[PDB]
């Protein structure tokens, strides 16, 4: 079944695609935060905090750490990913990759930036990537708690001031709904051609290795690009 849940371990290296990540449903997928953060647990954290360098989000990408998040060792890297365009949390390839990284778990959602910002301070590892509070939104107070110094959604410092009155207190967390939801999903409640804009529009995203990413054929999944598994140390395409 295609379910998080995920078993705590290096991300790009835990149980990686059943299929689609937790739920594959705006509705019946959290990544909210009345006191959903808990199930969340699992995305959010592998790469964050040690892993400091631009958060390789809280998976409403492609399924529970299946590439993503932290690096990706020598010795755990014992079962292959299943589908994906990337595997690119890879100490070789992908955190070298990973400032190409950016474009693709960035490009799906519309907004962008320099993500190697957002985890370089106090709580500013809470972009709209890994978004959740609790020790980390810990607001965007005075002089160096991480108000999102990168923007989140809108959450950057002075991203503040003409926002404040309606912006945090009321619509922070409903900020933080759409927020999140928006990246990778990309749909919010209507309009499927927000989703798959990940292959398809400009965002040649990753050039890497031609990645049978052309979800236009098996577009049954979720959160992620249909794409063929990323070759490995066979020069030969993992297709065949």
């Amino acid at each position: 079944v295609p379910v998080i849940k995920a078993t705590r371990m290096p991300h790009y290296g835990v149980p990686f695609k059943p299929k689609l990540v937790e739920q594959r449903q705006v509705d019946v997928c959290p990544f909210s935060f009345c006191d959903r953060d808990k199930e969340r647990q699992l995305q959010k954290e592998k790469r964050l905090d040690e892993l400091r360098k631009d958060e390789v989000p809280k998976f409403k990408a492609q399924p529970l750490p299946q590439f993503d998040n932290i690096r990706l060792p020598e010795k755990k890297v014992k079962m292959p990913t299943q589908q994906e365009p990337f595997d690119l949390e890879i100490e070789k390839r992908g955190a070298s990759k990973l400032q190409r990284w950016q474009q693709q778990i960035q490009e799906e959602l519309k907004q962008q930036k320099e993500m190697v910002v957002f985890k370089a301070r106090p709580n500013t590892v809470v972009h709209q990537e890994p978004f959740v509070p609790k020790k980390e939104n810990r607001s965007l107070t005075e002089s160096l708690s991480g108000s999102i110094v990168q923007e989140g959604f809108e959450l950057a410092t002075a991203k503040r001031a003409k926002e404040r009155q309606e912006f945090d207190k009321c619509l922070a967390e409903t900020e933080a709904q759409k927020s999140l939801l928006e990246e990778e999903i990309r749909k919010r409640r209507e309009e499927e051609e927000k989703e798959e804009i990940s292959q398809l529009r400009q965002e040649l995203v990753h050039k890497a290795k031609p990645i049978r990413k052309y979800r236009a054929v098996e577009v049954k999944a979720s959160d992620v690009p249909l794409t063929v598994p990323r070759s490995p140390n066979f020069s030969d395409r993992f297709k065949c």
